[PDB]
């Protein structure tokens, strides 16, 4: 049990709209030849078009939403809409293409499928709530046959060119017009009733059904997305490596502990509530503090509400000392806190579009995280950059310029000349910080917070 059975039954009853007089009996195998492809009992690596659901949650950077809608086929012109937001028209003679013919349609598929997958996967996964159209328009844009290499270099070949007779992958398609072993998995056949805007609108209000192709297209991801992340976790699937996920990961470990370090330096508070992951481990373990930890997997659906994470009848007294929330969403923070949180609007390689205003963030595991949401922070402020070091100032052991900065709490610096090796340090923080940042996730800070308050931990 690997890959999906084309002997594996396919309910038709969504289909027989479109296609009138469909056999309730019907395996994927039936189904691919119906569609105009044949698989040769071909054993190379692409058993069937159609994938399990575990398949596609390993893959959900390749989802792409797909719908086709009947404008008017082989006599009616097809709207191909696409969860990018795209619409093309084809004709077979919210982004609004004019009616075009195949030969061009295809030309663009390829190019836009491309220009979205080339940094995030190694294939493509259409995304269906199957009605019949879509089904057969695949035929006028897709090739299939044994898995194959791209021609300029060794990654799995997405795309063919009738042109020149090649394949390439995302990265290396430029001018190729077929999609050329593509993935799909029908959300029809999840077990649903009703239509897809009753099913999606239980769980999402911020996409709506303006009456075009990309709006379902758009609203099938989002419901595949909320059956899988959501309401359905799995954080033990690995994802593979395909941007700054180390680096990210390093900086965020690097900047709690300062954070955290420097907050029990310049306020000394007595203890600290530790409220997340229950695999958490001390941050900053040479501090005096009575560290408590308090457990809360990450929420993927909607915020924790704050009653329920502290009330009911631990210090009990979490107004004593501070509370450190590292990824702990909830939907107003208390104002004695530190605050890492995620913000589901950047744009990135690792950050895709989620459900209700969520999204799913792609570094080693996949975390739906709901959406971030400005008055969770309104007892707290911005937690301004800052580097703080007491180590010693010796160089030990890459070029020099004097560095001049107001935000270097050193010793050095406060008696007005910074070494070489703080300066070394405060670059290195300063660019995990900034790649902490502009991966996504926001610091805040009680109002008290005060970097003026750590120069006195130099006596
Ligand atoms: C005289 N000491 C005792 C109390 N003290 C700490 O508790 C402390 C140590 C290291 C840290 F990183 C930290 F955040 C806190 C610092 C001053
Ligand atoms: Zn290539
Ligand atoms: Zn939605
Ligand atoms: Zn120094």
């Amino acid at each position: 049990p690997t890959h999906l059975s084309v002997d594996t039954k396919f309910k038709t009853e969504g289909l027989c709209v479109d296609i009138p007089g469909i056999p309730k009996d019907m395996t994927y195998r039936r189904l691919i030849s119906m569609m105009g492809f044949k698989m040769n009992y071909q054993v190379n690596g692409y058993p069937n078009m159609f994938i399990t659901r575990e398949e596609a949650i390993r893959h959900v950077r390749a989802w792409i939403g797909f719908d086709v809608e009947g404008c008017h086929g082989t006599n009616l012109p097809l709207q191909l809409g696409f969860s990018t937001g795209v619409n093309l028209v084809a004709v077979p003679t919210p982004l609004m293409y004019k009616g075009l013919p195949w030969n061009v349609v295809r030309i663009k598929i390829v190019q836009m499928l491309s220009d979205t997958l080339k940094n995030l996967s190694d294939r493509v996964v259409f995304v269906l709530w199957a009605h019949g159209f879509e089904l057969t328009s695949m035929k006028y844009f897709v090739k299939i046959g044994p898995e194959r290499t791209c021609c300029l270099c060794d990654r799995r070949a997405t795309c063919f060119s009738t042109a020149s007779d090649t394949y390439a992958c995302w990265h290396h398609s430029i001018g190729f017009d077929y999609v050329y072993n593509p993935f799909m998995i029908d959300v029809q056949q999840w077990g649903f009733t009703g239509n897809l805007q009753s099913n999606h609108d239980l769980y999402c209000q911020v996409h709506g059904n303006a009456h075009v192709a990309s709006c379902d297209a758009i609203m099938t991801r989002c419901l595949a997305v909320h059956e899988c992340f959501v309401k359905r976790v799995d954080w033990t699937i690995e994802y593979p490596i395909i941007g700054d996920e180390l680096k990210i990961n390093a900086a965020c470990r690097k900047v709690q502990h300062m954070v955290v370090k420097a907050a029990l330096l310049a306020d000394k508070f007595p203890v600290l509530h530790d409220i997340g992951n229950p695999k958490a481990i001390k941050c900053v373990p040479q501090a005096d503090v009575e560290w408590k930890f308090y457990d809360a997997q990450p929420c993927s659906d909607k915020a924790y509400k704050i009653e329920e994470l502290f009330y009911s009848y631990h210090s009990d007294k979490f107004t004593d000392g501070v509370c450190l929330f590292w990824n702990c969403n909830v939907d107003r923070y208390p104002a004695n806190s530190i605050v890492c949180r995620f913000d589901t609007r950047v744009l990135s390689n690792l950050n895709l579009p989620g459900c209700d205003g969520g999204s799913l963030y792609v570094n080693k595991h996949a975390f739906h995280t709901p959406a971030f949401d400005k008055s969770a922070f309104v007892n707290l402020k911005q937690l301004p950059f800052f580097y703080y070091s007491d180590s010693p100032c010796e160089s030990h052991g890459i070029d020099y310029v004097p560095l001049k900065s107001a935000t270097c709490i050193t010793r050095c610096n406060l008696g007005g000349a910074v070494c070489r090796h703080h300066a070394n340090e405060y670059r290195l923080y300063l660019d995990a910080y900034n790649m902490m940042i502009s991966a996504g996730f926001s610091l805040w800070v009680y109002k008290q917070f005060d970097t003026y308050n750590l120069w006195n931990t130099f006596t």
